[PDB]
Formats: C-alpha cells, structure tokens, sequence
C-alpha cells in the first residue's frame, strides 16, 4: 500500500495530504495530488483541509503549489491553494523566516504567471506597430 | 429544468455560458453563473465553452469576470477564465485594441489580487 492509502484507512487525514503531495516519494503521482486537491475544492473543503497544520506541512504544500503553478492543468488549483494559505497563515509568518520565504517564492511564481500573460497580450500591440 | 441546465446536460456548453452570462435577463444570477462555470471546470469542459468565440463575446466575458474576481466566492473561476481566455485568444489581439484593452483590465485586477496577498505576508 502507498503511504497515503494507509493514512486514509486510519484516521490520519492531515498525514494523507502530506503523503499525496510528497513529490520525492517513489510512488508519487502528480495526477493523484491534483485529483485530491480538486476533489476537496469540489466538496467545499479545500480550506478546511488546509487549516490547522504545522509549519512543515504548510511549507511542503506551498512548495507543491510552486512546482506546478506554471502548468496550465495544475495552475487553477495552485493559485487557489496559494490564496487559501495566505488567508490562513499570513499571521504566522512571524515566528518563521523559512515560511515567509516559501510564500514569497510561490507568490513570485504566481506573479510571473500574470506577467507572462501580460506579455502575450501586449506583444500583439508591439507586432502591430512594428509591421507598420 | 432550466434552459442553461438542459444546454449543459445536452453538452451545449457554450450555449449554457451565453445563458448564464446574459446580465440583461430577469433571472441573471451570478451564483448560477458560478455554478455553471465551476461545473464545466469539473467536467474539464470550460476551455471548450470559451473557445471558438468572436471578438465581441470575448470582450464581454472578460468584462463579466472583472466584476466578480475580487470576491473570494468567484476569484478562482474568474482567474481561470482569464487564463483560459489568454491562452485561447491572446495571439489574435493584434489590431484589436478594444480586446487588448479588455484583456489588460482583467489582468490588472488579477494582479491586484496577487499584490494584496504579498501585502498580507508583509
């Protein structure tokens, strides 16, 4: 059995999430992670699942979001997860510089998705002027 | 039982969208639009419902999304719609200033949301 399956059969639901989101596990399947995170959103429980975690769980989740945010299939949930973690733990970045960095790294990545989207638009205007 | 629901179950995804995003209708309901749009996303049908549209329809959907994106109930969907629309249409915005303008304005809000989160960390 994969660690996440055991975790779910026992009541260790917080651990379960850490298990599917563990990308360096041999049995890791990114699609499974996306599945669970999108399943929780569909069930209106994404926030609840994400709250009341210790610093290590949260950093790992931030990092997962950051790994996939630039992938058009994962981007929606990564963006959601980012915003959910902000509203939940932005008050606890005090007793940690390790947590405040991962937040920045993720937000920098999100801001880049927006900046890359801006270029896709404004370039057309640039090519327009150039061809005339 | 409603036309947008029938269009949906019948796979006329784009027609359902055109229904729920018609704000001039007595029964226009942002919550219904949200229900539909998320429903498409769950069926992996959102891109399909947004694709193959004329310029004016794209400008109108972008505009619709700008109106709810800051609301946490709608943000996730609205941001997706932005990205979906960018991927599908950004290449054609040459010589279409109105559309480029509309894209920029929606992005500006998506930007604003990211900024607010940055501000929450600091």
């Amino acid at each position: 059995l994969k660690p996440w399956q055991k975790a779910f059969r026992q009541g260790r639901y917080a651990a379960a999430v850490d298990d599917v989101l563990n990308t360096t596990a041999p049995s890791y399947d990114p699609v499974i992670a996306l599945t669970l995170l999108t399943a929780l959103r569909h069930r209106s429980a994404l926030r609840e699942a994400l709250q009341g975690r210790d610093e290590l769980s949260v950093i790992n989740i931030l990092r997962w979001a950051g790994k996939y945010v630039a992938d058009p299939r994962y981007r929606s949930i990564c963006v959601d997860v980012a915003f959910h973690l902000i509203d939940l733990y932005a008050e606890h970045v005090g007793g940690s510089a390790e947590l405040a960095t991962q937040f920045q790294q993720l937000l920098a990545k999100v801001n880049r998705e927006v900046e890359k989207a801006e270029l896709a638009i404004v370039t057309g205007g640039m090519v327009e002027s150039l061809m005339m």
